[PDB]
């Protein structure tokens, strides 16, 4: 327990957040400490905003240049001057509440200057505004349409669907309407657009809704645009699977194979290939220790600012300062930015509070370490998940103090490899008695086994299909689940390797399909 003055003389951090958010939920920050914490505040974002504005509310923030034009209404706007009306017709809400007629005064006034506003303006006096902007081919206006209310739904032909890609919310658009399965009439429009005016996600997600339409051969442009296009090795073997599961060309597996990204997809490239293992780097420092405490969440986030703020100089001296056994997880941290990604690290620390469990239990523990930590013991998450473990703090009372009833508890102690791993069997246990397949297991440590059931209970989620289960990890409802399902399930088919307790990774995806 640090006092508020001891964390007002730390660096900004989330580790000096999440204390000062252990204060105010303690009600420990009294509205004279509350004055100057706001810049006290790493990411004033979520409950610890929340927490603090229930003490200090901020009636903030209107730039004083437009404040004049926030003191009129619906029934006065008509007096205000021109840059006043321009300036409250960015509101789709303030247009909806204006009435017909003087929508139409200022659709004319504004015809010239503004013609975006002018199209809003005389949409919102028809029944349908989204189908009015869909006439128009308003891009603008169709985004602007889209943001204020999701429930518009309409078809949209070859021409405009072409010209949505080339505005900033395109990529979100798609991406939520397809993995949500919502507004069908765009979802079954955007299978016109031509794969040459799209790329990376956006493309990538064109290719899994034209798949579930059964447009394989546009869905293969897609992939294969995507494939072209991606940043990320990681994405370009997922679109490159994808071209493989469509058409069979064995040069796109044989590319699969050979990739320099560890992924389920090259994982399994290989095993279909008979292509040997990945080389797994192998970190043996021979120094034990060194002056580095790894229970101080502020040096953590010290020496975090640091590493991720180095050249090559600063990280070989880094590398050499951390090649001990105690901070074996900063040295891999470190040797992975160090190698700019391209090597393997799957180090095993604090092994002896896990060498008793089943060797594939040991693998699905270290396997969530290393996606949710990195094994760093003092993590701290932006909503403030403790530990090597990653546990919401509720998660860790809950088990700490009513199930386990550990003597004088507290949040805190995920910060210690023993309890974390102690805690994180414990749960899993849990979540593998419910779920099996260590995929779902994984989307339900993330994202809470309430979404996991509801989406496995969807009769278009990993049943039986052409291209499954592969097609459902992609519908997988929140982008974040998604994602770290696919990468905790590499770590696990990497790990149960590493502990000569190998697993064929088709056996994982046979597991995944019920009958
Ligand atoms: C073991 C555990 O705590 N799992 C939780 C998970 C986790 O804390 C996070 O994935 C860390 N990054 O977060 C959430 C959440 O909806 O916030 C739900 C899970 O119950």
């Amino acid at each position: 327990q640090y006092s508020i003055e001891k964390l007002k003389k730390e660096e900004n951090s989330l580790a000096k957040d999440y204390y000062i958010y252990r204060l105010l939920e303690k009600n420990k920050i009294s509205k004279k400490d509350a004055q100057d914490l706001n810049s006290h505040i790493f990411r004033y974002i979520g409950k610890i905003k929340s927490e603090l504005e229930k003490i200090i509310p901020l009636k903030p923030y209107i730039n004083p240049k437009y404040a004049k034009c926030y003191t009129y209404t619906a029934n006065t706007i008509l007096d205000a001057n021109l840059t006043c009306q321009s300036v409250r017709l960015n509101s789709l809400v303030f247009i909806a509440s204006l009435n017909s007629k003087d929508r139409t005064t200022l659709a004319q006034t504004f015809k010239n200057q503004r013609p975006d506003l002018t199209n809003l303006l005389l949409a919102f006096n028809t029944s349908d505004p989204m189908s009015y902007i869909v006439q128009k081919e308003d891009i603008n206006g169709f985004f602007k349409l889209y943001n204020y209310s999701k429930k518009y739904d309409l078809d949209l032909n070859t021409s405009l669907v072409n010209k949505l890609p080339n505005h900033i919310g395109f990529k979100d658009f798609a991406q939520n309407i397809i993995i949500k399965k919502e507004n069908p009439k765009f979802r079954h429009s955007m299978l016109e657009i031509n794969p040459e005016n799209v790329s990376e996600d956006s493309a990538f997600y064109l290719g899994v809704n034209a798949l579930t339409y059964d447009k394989t051969e546009l869905a293969y442009d897609f992939f294969k645009k995507a494939a072209q296009s991606f940043k990320s090795q990681s994405n370009k073997d997922n679109a490159i699977f994808w071209m493989w599961l469509i058409k069979n060309n064995e040069e796109d597996l044989k590319t699969l194979s050979q990739s320099s990204s560890l992924n389920i997809y090259s994982l399994y490239a290989k095993e279909l290939t008979n292509t040997p293992f990945p080389k797994i780097e192998s970190l043996n420092p021979s120094k034990k220790k060194n002056n580095f405490n790894m229970q101080d969440p502020f040096a953590w986030q010290k020496i975090n600012k640091q590493i991720r703020d180095a050249n090559a100089s600063q990280l070989d001296v880094l590398a050499k300062e951390f090649d001990t056994q105690e901070t074996l997880p900063i040295y891999a941290y470190i040797l992975e930015r160090k190698n700019n990604f391209k090597k393997h690290y799957f180090i095993m620390p604090y092994y002896d509070n896990i060498k008793d469990y089943n060797k594939t239990r040991q693998a699905l523990i270290l396997a969530i370490a290393r996606q949710e930590s990195r094994f760093i013991p003092t993590a701290i998450s932006v909503s403030y998940a403790l530990g090597m473990m990653q546990f919401m703090p509720f998660l860790a009372n809950h088990i700490g103090e009513k199930e386990l009833k550990i003597p004088n508890f507290d949040q805190d102690f995920m910060f210690k490899p023993e309890i974390a791993y102690y805690f994180g069997n414990y749960h899993l246990n849990y979540l593998e008695s419910r779920l099996k397949s260590p995929l779902f297991v994984a989307y339900a440590y993330n994202g809470g086994i309430g979404f996991t059931n509801r989406m496995l209970a969807r009769n278009d989620m990993f049943k039986t299909g052409k291209f499954e289960p592969f097609l459902s990890m992609e519908l997988v409802p929140y982008q974040e689940s998604r994602i770290y399902g696919k990468k905790v399930l590499a770590n696990y088919i990497v790990y149960r390797h590493l502990l000569n307790d190998s697993i064929k990774i088709s056996d994982i995806f046979e597991n995944l399909i019920q009958n």
